[PDB]
């Protein structure tokens, strides 16, 4: 019989991919810097009030900045997670800014563990003044330690605020405050080390979607073409030459295309090329039944998925049908 | 006779729109003729002598170098003509039509856009109001030097940073980086800014004889994503390439070999952000000067297209293409 | 059905030092002492908690400089109370007085399991702050098992030293510790200790010393010999009633007369009288000028005047024989 | 060819010692005179004319200010009567007497001071070897003008920062700061260093009148050091007391307390250390300008008594001593 008990901090993973959070430059005042230089142990050790809040163990899955993210490193991350849960309490990946949230939302549909998995980076490098990185990376940890933050999806923790993988987006070039869920708003916000969670996703994620990668090498090809006054037609066609599976359109405004664009992709549709409307537009849905008759050319509204995030579904919706009904409900659902 | 001069110039959109009903979002676009817009709002007879003409009648989403074209030389051609000038035009395009009069126009007499978001015949249209306050903008002397406007939701907006940043809100329109110039409480404009960009007079473009603009396109950034479309415009021989980049301006690494490719072999290569807010900047992560790219600074790549295609009606050098970038 | 890795674990006991210390600059020479908390030393290394279980305890917060026996009473004391309770000690302390806590720790602690000293020559607010790496190194000797039935030992730039013989070499150097006449025991490397050397000198628990149940130990002074020394020193200790004197004398442990005198006088009156010498490297002799077994005085060997004083504070709560204590300065 | 003439002022010392075995370590001091010590090396007829004087005849464990001020005035007497002095003295306070005469020797050539650790009588003794090295080196032209010297163990040390190293070994004479001045072999110095420090003519310390010098003490710090021998020094009326400091030259608080209170009366306290290489620094952790105590330097704590003696026949202003601490 015990006498007393003692408190058991949790085990996190940190799964490192590089990022400017791992990024260095040779002045702590200038701008200019080289992302992906600097090891997870080096991070660990920028935050020596890690070991108050979980037992920390890092792992370099690769060392990239995130404009180089691709569907190699997607797979790699999400079979990592799924085979590795039974052995941690939760996940940190460390991760550029650029791409993560396509990275978050594929995780976010394609991850099957139940415990927490936390993103995190920072817009200022390592070797910066006042360097957010430090404190980014333990309120990720904080984060995915808390038994609360289990069951809300893949998360993305920046500046204070824990966001949903699905609606979270970088919203300005160089801000330190850039990540925001422009459409829906934060689950959480953190202070002191403590969550009050508001929020939860409603859109199936993780262990309630059919996307199952745990065997898969590869991905569906997805591209994603940009709509503008004079807007040409040769992206799109290069496309369709090439034989993609899926394209998506930024389209203007409520996902509008230029003509020639429309033509293309109209044509595409009817040959089995699977064809989202997105939006350049940064809020707000794509929807359906507005200008654009998709029943009759065979297309999908993407809703407030923006055109990266609605390649991410797009590519998985692939992997299980190429019916563009089948593939709105899916664009309805997750 | 105690009142301003105001000519309409339409070109379509929303504003001239029509639905089956005042419920359905379902609506036809560019289907009204200037003269129907402006007897809809009888009010405008208290503030101007309006008079209207129809340039083309268009959705914006097909918006292109020709309509541009036309509405620059329209608008300087009859500068002396007419007090004001407001532009009825579509939502999708209008933040690209009016930096590209923001940057032609060399009438400095108001020049104000104006769009709806819902047709006439919808219940609440928000166009009726915004036709009137673009009128109100347009015959206010205050009005007069700050640069092509846009005027939407009792709000006006310069033509540089002016954007649409949701796909469905009366309240899209909105200057994301610098703010907007003044807002509309009746009748009156309290501006308490003005764009410090050169502008409309200020400029070196001058397309009274140009029939045709340099060939520039926009390429998207991604996750793993295809060099096709890049690869697609420099093999149709494009004067310039805009890259809608990811973070800070960033490029995939295969759209990076292949626009790193094109800025030595005649293209022009504009880095620009598909994030909403903030510049483009240099000393980043990319070495603008080795490479021959150009930074857009806070122009979105849709605008970054406006400017590249003026600046190679003057120039293909790189360096000087960055310093118009600096400029305008 | 199943294994679970396990680390040392490590009781810091603070004292102070410039180790503990700060200063207003980063490269600026003037410093405090003993300011800084164990836990703020501690947590500024965080590489420590891959390496050992570390729980730290303040003793004190002083230099050095100010050490003295109380702090010395309770340090011995706590170690002997609680070494049923950790696998290992490590003590920070400042370097000036260092040799000599160490080696009255080398005395009087009777657990064997390893107790490590550990200082700084610069606070961790100076550029190249050596205290950061001295801490970590001095937990890695106390974690490994190898480290034990060593004795005290005194971890300093990358170098295990025995209490007995470590000494500090100069004002400044950050490689200041060294064992002088007999060497040091082991070099630390990428965490690792290649011992060749053990002291030995009995110590630990092969010595006799008990302090468990004593408030104050025999009062013992130094007095320094040069040409032209004043006996006055000598002759204040004596008319204190001082338990001991050891002179740190010249050469070979030799005395200036008047001092000489004085405590040849003091000897025959049973003060406890140690011959050492001011130069810092070899043994203080029998046999070569002073007939030691005539006056009732003891050689030191190579105990230096600070060290002897250690030793015979010790010896005089055994024995106020000459010969019996001179036997211990042959022993410890 | 002609030889110098050297003259050989003895004082004693284990040079001069003697036992009645050669391999026992037991020993007298002053068994011989200075004609048998250089009968036994006829091999100085080689390379000197030698005139022995006997000054005293003791163990330098009992040099004393009188015995110093006997020796500078013999010395600066005769002068221009010799080539070269070597002065035999015992290896214990060696360093003091050393120091003391390149202080107030004005002569230029060349005075060398040199013992032995084992006793004349040892097998293996080191004195004869070592006499002849300081007669080779009080010989040579090359040793004028670096300020008296010790020669031992084949290396010319300065007397400065010359002290002995160890308690037995024959090697123990070092320079433990700044390094030797040259080494001996085969009767040729190569020289590659002289002291920088102001000695011999270059000081203003005059001794030629004096028959005492002022009272100077030195006391030991350690833990728990008692403040009694502070305090007698302080009841004696000491001119100045030198502090033996822990580390950096740190005092214990009781002896701090009573030299503060000490300074503030007149005496003049010097901080140095016990730790037998480098300076007692300024700027550390004692406010030495505050208190009134002077810093040593690299002197040690019986060097730094020599030199606080004589800045005390000049001057007791504790700014004025420091300079002098600072300059010799
Ligand atoms: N702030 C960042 O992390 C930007 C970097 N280019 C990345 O996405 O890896
Ligand atoms: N509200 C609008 O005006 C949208 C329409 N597609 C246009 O831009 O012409
Ligand atoms: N470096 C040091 O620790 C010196 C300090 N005076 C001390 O011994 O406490
Ligand atoms: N070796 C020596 O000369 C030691 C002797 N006690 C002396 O200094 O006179
Ligand atoms: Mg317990």
């Amino acid at each position: 019989m015990d006498h007393h008990h003692h408190h058991h901090l949790p085990n996190i993973t940190i799964l490192a991919t590089g990022g400017t959070i791992a990024g260095g430059g040779d002045s702590a005042t200038k701008s200019n810097y080289t992302v992906g230089k600097v090891g997870v142990e080096n991070l660990v050790n920028a935050v020596p009030q890690l070991k108050d809040i979980a037992n920390v163990k890092g792992e370099q899955v690769v060392n990239i900045g995130s404009q180089d993210m691709n569907d190699n490193v997607w797979l790699t991350l999400a079979k990592k997670i799924n085979t590795d849960c039974d052995k941690t309490d939760g996940f940190v990946i460390t991760h550029g800014v650029d791409t993560m949230e396509e990275t978050a939302y594929f995780l976010d549909l394609t991850v099957k563990c139940d415990k927490p998995v936390v993103m995190v980076g920072a817009m200022r490098p390592s070797t910066s003044m006042s360097a957010d990185g430090p404190f980014n990376l333990y309120n990720a940890v904080v984060t995915a330690a808390d038994k609360a933050s289990a069951n809300r999806g893949v998360l993305v923790v920046m500046n204070d605020t824990v966001l949903d993988g699905r609606d979270v987006t970088t919203t300005n070039t160089t801000d330190v405050a850039t990540f925001k869920s422009v459409n829906y708003g934060p689950l959480g916000y953190i202070h002191n080390g403590k969550i009050d969670y508001q929020r939860t996703p409603a859109r199936k994620h993780t262990s309630d979607t059919p996307f199952d990668v745990s065997k898969l090498n590869e991905l569906p090809k997805v591209g994603i073409v940009y709509n503008y006054a004079n807007a040409s037609d040769l992206p799109a066609k290069a496309l369709v030459d090439a034989g993609y599976d899926g394209i998506v359109s930024a389209g203007v405004g409520n996902g509008n295309l230029y003509k020639s664009v429309f033509d293309t992709l109209a044509t595409a549709a009817k040959t089995g090329t699977a064809v989202v409307r997105s939006s350049r537009v940064p809020t707000g849905a794509t929807t359906q039944d507005a200008e654009v008759d998709d029943a009759k050319y065979g297309f999908v509204a993407s809703g407030t998925l923006n055109p990266q995030k609605a390649r991410v579904l797009l590519q998985l919706a692939l992997t299980q049908t190429k019916d563009p009904q089948q593939i709105q409900q899916i664009f309805n659902q997750y």
